[PDB]
């Protein structure tokens, strides 16, 4: 049973922006994702400092992108430290957050889209490239939830029996928009990743399915 | 809640001894199951033939490994027809296997554990290299389930609440033993496909993990 929220005003507002955007560098929602994914390590890896434990769901601290052409599909995971249902709806929504209004500002005034991190909103920098994005997240205090998102006012938190277990972390399941697919090729997504993630504590793998020869 | 049955006495002979034999030819494992991935796949275009809507579930037909080294686990995935919960336990246990007995009398002959296949008994091959197995399964006509074995006299199907959605086919989860870890490198894995699965009508697809340079 999928619990509805409704995004905190300026969220909406937001993501209808940033979804709707002609902004001609969107390749940085990558880079915001990877940093967010980064965040996320360096948070169970802190935390671990103290709770070794922690690292157990999943020893590995690592960026995994794995492209789902199939299905345009582009996901982004992270063994970090993972959201909680509360967390979910804390972090991904409800709660206004300190820079949400305050980039929109900046937005109107000229600010690069790419300023989107530096107002603690990367996150949303994803509807850059995608017009719907599930948050399947695994903190070592929750089930395993999806969070998901399609830029309107409200989103949906699911207890999650549907996608693989993830020992600990996050996966943002990016639905690409039609016109974005080159985020699902490998040289794009190399490229992207080289140019803005260069100084990444984690190791960033990128899944690739090729047709044995 | 996974629900128990008990393997045929002698398909559990077969994997008791496939999963204790020193055979020096475990590669054709592989071999096998594409040949059964293949097997599927060939069902499901079939069927197709005379209801066009059971390709929709998963229009691509496909056979996809997946090495998950970190979890000495190797996927062998097929987007053919998949088994129903009924079909999982009936196939893959308590119904007597025409060829079982006989190919470990094969066997007690000197025949070639190769030869399984051919006594169509060559998923239990997969005991070459794993001592664990879990058939993930989605067929049209049933809901996502798991059926696991450990070559031991007993096997589970328990629902599919845990793993990713399977559009529909299956997914021949192997945890490798830790002497056949071999099977998770992509060269491995890709000379072994070209050796024994030259004639295969779909693609076969292996994905790599590949950390970005």
């Amino acid at each position: 049973a999928s619990e509805t929220f409704e995004f905190q005003a300026e969220i909406t507002q937001l993501m209808s922006l940033i979804i709707n955007t002609v902004y001609s560098n969107k390749e940085i929602f990558l880079r915001e994702l990877i940093s967010n994914a980064s965040d996320a390590l360096d948070k169970i890896r802190y935390k671990s400092l103290s709770d070794p434990k922690q690292l157990e769901t999943e020893p590995d601290l690592f960026i995994r992108i794995t492209p789902k052409p199939e299905q345009k599909v582009l996901e982004i995971r992270d063994s970090g430290i993972g959201m909680t249902k509360a967390e979910l709806i804390n972090n991904l929504g409800t709660i206004a957050k300190s820079g949400t209004k305050a980039f929109m500002e900046a937005l109107s005034a000229g600010a690069d889209v790419s300023m989107i991190g530096q107002f603690g909103v990367g996150f949303y920098s994803l509807f850059l490239v995608a017009d719907r994005v599930q948050v399947i997240s695994k903190s070592n205090d929750d089930e395993q939830y999806i969070w998901e998102s399609n830029a309107g006012g409200s989103f949906t938190v699911t207890l999650d029996e549907v996608n693989e277990r993830i020992g600990r972390g996050t996966i943002l399941r990016l639905f690409l928009k039609d016109d974005q697919l080159e985020y699902l090729e490998e040289k794009r997504i190399k490229e992207v990743i080289k140019r803005h993630s260069e100084f990444v504590a984690y190791p960033i793998q990128l899944v690739v399915t090729k047709e044995v020869e």
